[PDB]
DNA sequence: AATCCCAAA
């Protein structure tokens, strides 16, 4: 669909950072040129998408949000020649596994500038917080979605037919939580 | 300390 389903935004993206029952994980994206030494906002290369579920008919393996990201790309026929910045709002931050193929990506692609949004903070059963040292050190920009960017992706991405974006009970300080816990995982503290 | 986990009951 074009536009998100307001419901699923909103339980998908809540930023409690213990909440249960999130076994999903949704990716929106928009890319950006640098053009006139500005970054120019391509209106069709944005959207959204969720991880392929394991057990889905057709994909029983499942194929993680990220990874369904990185499949994307090539059909965008990104000049080669031009910088593009790539922003990703994920409502899970990525797995080891592919916080070490998105490093690998932007190592490939050096025109490209990554950026990661993350709504919560996925710990990979203690595994992640190396895996997103390793994305940073690859040079992606790893930051934690404040609510001016929640109310972007509300307004942009999901299928809100007029209603305004309602913050969840606690949202800022959740924000201001996990940056916290976020630049001790990235200054190795954690 | 552990919470929490692109599910599993
Ligand atoms: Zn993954």
């Amino acid at each position: 669909r074009h536009s998100m389903d307001p419901a699923t935004f909103t339980f998908n993206f809540n930023n409690e950072p213990w909440v249960r029952g999130r076994h999903e994980t949704y990716l929106c994206y928009e890319v950006e040129r640098m053009h006139n030494d500005t970054w120019v906002k391509l209106a069709q290369r944005r959207g959204f998408l969720a991880n392929q579920a394991k057990h889905k008919h057709g994909f029983l393996e499942g194929r993680h949000a990220a990874l369904c990201f990185l499949d994307v790309i090539p059909f965008w026929k990104l000049d080669l020649d031009q910088d593009y910045r790539v922003t990703c709002f994920t409502s899970w931050s990525p797995c080891f596994s592919c916080a070490q193929e998105m490093a690998k990506f932007i190592s490939k692609n050096k025109h490209v500038s990554l950026c990661i949004k993350t709504a919560r903070i996925y710990d990979d059963k203690g595994r992640a917080a190396e895996g997103l040292r390793t994305l940073a050190e690859a040079g992606a920009k790893i930051s934690i979605m404040t609510y001016s960017e929640f109310k972007h992706c509300w307004d942009t991405f999901v299928d809100h037919q007029g209603a305004p974006f309602q913050p969840w009970d606690g949202l800022d300080e959740h924000s201001q939580d996990l940056s916290g816990r976020l630049r001790a995982i990235l200054q190795n503290q954690e």
